[PDB]
């Protein structure tokens, strides 16, 4: 009942506990509150999904992509990452009332209050170097220098800037805590594609933890996601269902090359998955207009 | 189990498996990082503890306290509530480089974030109408007008408000959920003291839930903690253990007997505690 199971009895749980909600798409959601899995991250392990391939390259360069505080889906679409054009389109941003934004800019999310949580947003190309509180360099620093502060969160969800942004956070606050020079992440997530996104988030905090415990020569613990509103969508069951037939095998383990002075400069490079061996393909399509 | 035995399961995982650990102050605790509880609000039950007396006059006073907006110690003092005047003193205010504040302006702590995020903090007896977001009275519209909603959160954590406040929000981050009917609020604690802290916590955001419930007609559902480092003061362990061999009772009930029109306009007169049957013993100190 550990590892990948974890996430396997969360999409049963849902599947026969679920309410229905029809939602803020023409589609219908199974739905229950508040569920949690925890993830070891001992022994170099990172909870990749093998009951389904994950697209790892894509959880990288978009956590990169974070990191540095960046907004502009444009440097995402460049690296062949399509997962944000979406939102970042004329489309999208005029029916959320940003009309004077240019195609790709999303506007404060993530990794801009990450780094800049309180900075005025201009547009996804100025230089915010040195505005806003940098929640991720304060925590790294309190790593280093007092492990057992009970205030290491870093938040994306800043009230204020909501209405600037092209969607608002899901993955939206992390704790960081220490023990035994293990580093533990919790993420609370407001809601959770448990299909599609959750896999991918597990995914992505995961390497954040990874690395970030590689910065201060701690050793990774556990990944914590903590959910709002878990929901399977109506579409996914019948995929779903055959995912679960599927016995997971081994989570692949984490090799991390070398860190750099500052998290921001990490690249792709600098790390890669071992033993990752996910079974045959299966599509799960994501529904919105 | 379910009910109490979440809250008495807890503290048993924090003595048998809590790592040690000094802690801010010259003192230890034993602490554990995610644990969760659920407590059910169906059959209009509140989940007070039966193990321990819980000041619910304390609870129900701080809780429209923060509703209101409220950030002057002295306003609790009032009604012989003393729980925030250590953290608003002089001492305590000038320790944390609030010289310029006058004793009992905690600063924009809890309700304020909840009523007036973002809005310029001045002092505790400042106006604040109209100022900042009404997260709370945002959250109470979405619930009568579209309860499917999924960004249903009310924060306290606000980066560049810490420094201005006493202490920064430990129950820092609530979100809201509906599904038949029944309201459920989850609430993220970065921090709690579960010997003296949780169980106060664990009553007024129950009866928080409870309140916003009856304001746009639907029904109480779940109430759910989820910690951060959850932790157990050395000093209290002894005490702990104590309270662990007690059996529980059921919860009591909570009746309300009317809801104002507005949320901040509820009184300690319009509901109480129906059936509260406690155990006798006590115990346990703030550090
Ligand atoms: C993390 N994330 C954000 C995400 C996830 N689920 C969502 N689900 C819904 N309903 N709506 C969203 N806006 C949403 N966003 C993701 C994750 C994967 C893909 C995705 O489309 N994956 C493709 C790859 C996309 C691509 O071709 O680049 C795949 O084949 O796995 C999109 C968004
Ligand atoms: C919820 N809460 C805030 C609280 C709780 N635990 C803490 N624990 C620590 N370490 N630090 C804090 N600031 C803290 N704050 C509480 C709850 C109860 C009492 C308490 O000691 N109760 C007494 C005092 C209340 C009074 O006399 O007015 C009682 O009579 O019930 C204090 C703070
Ligand atoms: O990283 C992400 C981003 C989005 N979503 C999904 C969750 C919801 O199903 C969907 C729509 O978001 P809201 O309706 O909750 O805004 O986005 C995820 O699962 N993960
Ligand atoms: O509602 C509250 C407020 C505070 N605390 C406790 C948690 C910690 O023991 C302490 C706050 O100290 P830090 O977590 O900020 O170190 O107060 C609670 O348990 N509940």
């Amino acid at each position: 009942m550990e590892g990948e199971h974890q996430y396997l009895n969360l999409v049963r749980e849902i599947l026969e506990r679920g309410v229905k909600k029809d939602d803020r798409t023409g589609t219908g959601t199974l739905s229950i509150f508040g569920p949690q899995m925890r993830f070891s991250l001992r022994d170099d392990t990172i909870p990749v999904l093998t009951t389904k391939k994950i697209f790892w390259r894509g959880v990288v360069e978009e956590l990169l992509w974070f990191i540095r505080g960046n907004t502009d889906a444009k440097e995402l679409a460049k690296k062949k990452i399509h997962i944000w054009n979406a939102n970042g389109s004329r489309e999208f941003l005029d029916s959320r009332g940003l009309y004077d934004r240019a195609e790709g800019d999303l506007g404060p999310v993530y990794g801009f209050q990450w780094r800049h949580f309180g900075a005025e947003y201009d547009t996804c190309s100025s230089d915010y170097t040195g505005k806003g509180i940098d929640q991720l360099a304060n925590i790294l620093k309190t790593l280093r220098e007092n492990p057992d502060d009970r205030r290491m969160i870093m938040t994306a969800w800043n009230p204020m800037d909501l209405h600037l942004m092209a969607l608002p956070p899901c993955h939206m606050t992390a704790q960081f805590y220490v023990a035994n020079g293990e580093l533990s992440c919790q993420l609370y997530q407001r809601s959770g594609d448990v299909g599609l996104g959750v896999p991918f988030n597990i995914a992505s905090y995961s390497l954040l933890t990874h690395l970030m415990a590689s910065m201060v020569g701690l050793k990774p613990g556990e990944f914590i996601l903590t959910l709002g509103d878990a929901h399977i969508y109506n579409t996914h069951i019948e995929v779903l269902k055959k995912q679960l037939c599927r016995v997971p095998r081994p989570f692949p383990k984490l090799r991390i090359l070398m860190a750099p002075e500052k998290i921001e400069d990490f690249t792709i490079d600098m790390f890669y998955l071992e033993g990752y061996q996910p079974h045959s393909g299966n599509l799960q399509m994501k529904m919105a207009v």
